[PDB]
Order: structure tokens, then sequence, then C-alpha cells
């Protein structure tokens, strides 16, 4: 389970009694030791904190999820319970949270489907169906509708890296040529082509196309986007653009504006630095400071507070 909360580098050998001995010392009584469990909980790879809620299960009775849910107050909650998650049921939670309450949360769907591997669904899917009785198709169908639904439908049969990954040029300037097409066609007659090439074809098709397109029309194909679609169908679409030039800008961005001007985005925040944790935390940091000049845990420092705050920068690491 190497995707939340790595140490510095990968892991080994490994006993996870005394860990789960401190998170008891820290919730045993009256008054709760804050430190002890960030300094344990963002300080062990995911899998080791998968070995500790078992050591401490035996030793002591309870599941550790539900102590901490019990111990824990606000975001700083949510950010440890995040923690807590294997890889992929954590995906499949927010993905249910996003269609459980009152609304759909579209831009949460819109930033998983679109930035995970075929694979990495696949196993969302069958984390989503084991954890909440029912299909996340079906779910997404009932719940969204129009060309959204089409596109996230879509992004979830696979072929994103299911498709062969080496460029048929002829292809390709036919995509770019279609596209092209329909800029001198009414904006709404042709979203399912931009969808289908959008969704159907390879990263490294994709960017491809992108080239002929902007060697075609002078035009980026951001452009070509906002000037056929609008709302939560043009964010999807540009979504699945920014992923497939720089998927850590794209997760930089994420963070950005979860943070960006008024107020605090921290269900963005956490979801994003929790699941990249053991993938690539280290390279988005980097796009981070070059993008914006200051750098994420600078930005942190500012916007958050209390335990939440320390649990974050703890999590991110050494920010030079």
């Amino acid at each position: 389970i190497e995707q939340e909360g790595v140490t510095v580098a990968s892991s080994s050998h490994f006993n996870p009694d005394p860990d789960a001995e401190t998170l008891y010392k820290a919730m045993k009584g009256i008054g709760t030791n804050e430190q002890a469990i960030i300094d344990v909980l963002t300080k062990r790879s995911n899998t080791q904190r998968q070995q500790i809620a078992k050591s401490f299960k035996a030793q002591f009775g309870k599941d550790l999820t539900e102590t901490l849910k019990s111990e824990l107050s606000g975001k700083f909650e949510r950010l440890i319970v995040a923690l807590m998650y294997p890889p992929y049921r954590y995906e499949a939670k927010e993905l249910h949270d996003a269609m459980k309450g009152l609304g759909t949360k579209e831009g949460v769907i819109i930033e998983i489907l679109a930035s995970r591997t075929k694979n990495q669904l696949r196993e969302i899917m069958k984390a989503y169906e084991e954890d909440y009785g029912s299909s996340l198709e079906e779910d997404i169908q009932a719940d969204t509708s129009g060309y959204l639904e089409r596109i996230l439908v879509c992004l979830l049969q696979g072929s994103r890296d299911d498709v062969s990954s080496f460029v048929d040029p002829a292809l390709a300037l036919q995509d770019a040529q279609d596209l092209y097409a329909a800029g001198e066609k009414i904006r709404g007659t042709d979203e399912m082509k931009f969808i289908t090439i959008l969704c159907t074809r390879s990263a490294t098709h994709l960017l491809r196309v992108f080239e002929e397109y902007e060697k075609i029309a002078n035009k980026s194909i951001e452009d070509s986007i906002k000037s056929e679609t609008h709302g939560s169908l043009e964010e999807a679409m540009l979504t699945v653009v920014k992923c497939t030039q720089n998927l850590h800008s794209y997760f930089a961005e994420r963070l950005y504006y979860a943070m960006k001007g008024a107020g605090t985005r921290d269900g963005t925040l956490i979801r994003n630095i929790v699941s990249r944790s053991e993938i690539d935390l280290n390279l988005i940091k980097c796009h981070f400071k070059k993008m914006y000049g200051k750098t994420l845990s600078s930005m942190i420092m500012e916007d958050t507070s209390g335990d939440y705050k320390n649990a974050l920068l703890s999590l991110v690491g050494s920010d030079p």
C-alpha cells in the first residue's frame, strides 16, 4: 500500500508493535497527545500504517481508524483518517462521498477519473463495489447527465493506457483535422467527436494531435475546447489535456487553487497530498515552486492552522 504518506524513501523490515503502542498511550485516558499521532502516522508508509492498525487491533481490541474518528475532530481528523485508507479504497471513498451527499462534487469525479491510469481505475472500481454495494459506473450514470456523463463513462471504460502508445501519424493528422473542422460548425454539434478523441486515444497519440492542431489552426487545443463547450464538460476536457501534457503540473495547479485567494478548499488539499504522497509529491513540490514562486509548505503555513497545519507540513516533508 504505497499511495499515502511515505517516510522520505521506500521501506523494509518492520516491528509494528511499538508504534501501535504509542498511538495507544496517545489516546488512552483524559486528553490526547496529537504530536505523537503526527509523529507516527505522517512518518510511516501506507503499508507500515496498515500493519500498525493490525498490531493495534490485536493488542488493544479496538479498530485504529474508529478510535481515530472518535478521538479527533475537524480537518485534522479528515487528514489522519485519509492517511489510514489503503491506496485504492481511498479514491473509491472520495468518489462515493462526492455522490452520497447533497449535490454532486463533479470536480472530485473529474479529478480522479481523468488523473488515473486504466489499472488504477480498475482497482478503484473493484474497491468501490466491495465497500459500497453498487457499481461505480451506474452511480455516475444515475447521478450525472448530458455529455459530462459520456466522457465520465468513457473514461471508466479504459483506453488511456490500454492503447498501443506508438503514434500513427495518419490517424493523428486525421484527428486534428476533425477537431479543426469543428471550428467552422456551430458550438455544440461536435462535442461527441471531442470526447471520443480525448478519451479513446493514448497519451502519446494525443500529444501529437495537439501539435498538429496548433500547426493547422494557430490556436492551442485549450482555446478550441473553450470555443466548443462550457461548464463541467469544459472542465473535464481541459483536465484530460493537462493530465496528458504534464500530470505533475496538473496536481500543482490543483493544489494552488485549493488555497488561492479567499478561503481554503481542504478536501482538495488533503486528497491530493495524501494520494500522491508515495508516487510523485516530490515532483509536484518542484513544479509548484517553479510555477508560483512560493513553496507549497509556505502556502500551507499561511492558509491552515493547528495540528492540521503541522501534519500537512510533516507529510509534505523538507520543502527547500
